[PDB]
């Protein structure tokens, strides 16, 4: 299948601060919503706890090592292979991150969905560095600024061959 990364990031690749986004952009969540809709979302359990609930219309798969972790409305995988085992006949798969989880699927990544925020937030979890060269870009577009989304941000999509 197609393994896709889906990340929002800072001009310095920052993706989170607390166990939370260092920003609050409701419109960003909607490009994200519409892109992933109808597709499994694989998210690290630390990511999940930052969302606190199952996101409708998609298979929510939560990656933990913890044999006893359960949340109603989500599957759980203790493994990259268990994730693939669950996504047996899937077409595309969205790695919804946590950097620990971006790290686990780096060998499998087929494409990239990156929002770039042009601003410096002082966060502490970063999106890992990626293949110099390789990935050819396929899509650029500018998002939506307003009171509530008061940062300049752009959607990007890359693909490797
Ligand atoms: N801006 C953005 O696009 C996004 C931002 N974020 C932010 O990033 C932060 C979360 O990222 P991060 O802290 O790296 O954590 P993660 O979201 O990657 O979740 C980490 C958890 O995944 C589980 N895990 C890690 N490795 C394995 C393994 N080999 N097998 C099974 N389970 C494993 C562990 O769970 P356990 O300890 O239970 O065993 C680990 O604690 C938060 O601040 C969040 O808001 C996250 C996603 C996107
Ligand atoms: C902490 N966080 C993770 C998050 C935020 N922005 C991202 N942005 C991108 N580009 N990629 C990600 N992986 C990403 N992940 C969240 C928090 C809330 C919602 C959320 O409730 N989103 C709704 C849409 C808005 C809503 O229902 O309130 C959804 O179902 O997608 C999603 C992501």
């Amino acid at each position: 299948m197609i393994v896709s990364f889906m990340v929002a990031m800072d001009e310095n690749r920052v993706i989170g601060k607390d166990n939370n986004l260092p920003w609050r952009l409701p419109s960003e969540l909607q490009y994200v919503k519409k892109t992933t809709m109808g597709h499994p979302l694989i998210m690290g359990r630390k990511n999940y706890e930052a969302i606190g609930r199952p996101l409708p219309g998609r298979r929510n798969i939560i990656v933990t090592r913890n044999e006893g972790y359960h949340v109603e409305g989500c599957e759980v995988a203790h493994s990259v292979e268990e994730v693939f085992e669950l996504c047996k006949n899937e077409e595309e798969i969205f790695i919804f991150g946590g950097a620990q989880i971006y790290d686990l699927f780096l060998p499998y990544v087929d494409k990239l969905y990156i929002t770039k925020i042009h601003h410096a937030f002082e966060g502490d979890t970063f999106f890992p560095e990626m293949d110099m060269t390789n990935w050819k870009e396929v899509f650029v577009e500018k998002g939506l600024t307003d009171e509530k989304n008061p940062y300049t941000y752009y959607y990007h999509v890359y693909e490797k061959q």
